[PDB]
C-alpha cells in the first residue's frame, strides 16, 4: 500500500534521504524516525516522550510534543498529511 505524503510532510521526509513522492507505512515511520534521532528530538531521560516545538515536526503534526506510545495519536496525525 502506497500513500502520498502531503508538502510538508514529504518535506521531512526528504530531508533524510527519501527520494520519491509515493511510500508505504513502514517507510514514511522509518524516515520519521530518523528524522527524531538525527535531530535528536527526543527527550534523553524519558526516551520515548519527543519534543518538536518549534520545528517542522511540530509544523505538521500541530503539537509540540507526544510520546512514541501514542500509537493512535500517530497514525492519525500521519492520516492527516496523507
Amino acid at each position: 500500500t502506497l500513500v502520498r505524503p502531503k508538502p510538508l510532510l514529504l518535506k521531512l521526509l526528504k530531508s533524510v534521504g527519501a527520494q520519491k513522492d509515493t511510500y508505504t507505512m513502514k517507510e514514511v515511520l522509518f524516515y520519521l524516525g530518523q528524522y527524531i534521532m538525527t535531530k535528536r528530538l527526543y527527550d534523553e531521560k524519558q526516551q520515548h516522550i519527543v519534543y518538536c516545538s518549534n520545528d517542522l515536526l511540530g509544523d505538521l503534526f500541530g503539537v509540540p510534543s507526544f510520546s512514541v506510545k501514542e500509537h493512535r495519536k500517530i497514525y492519525t496525525m500521519i492520516y492527516r498529511n496523507l
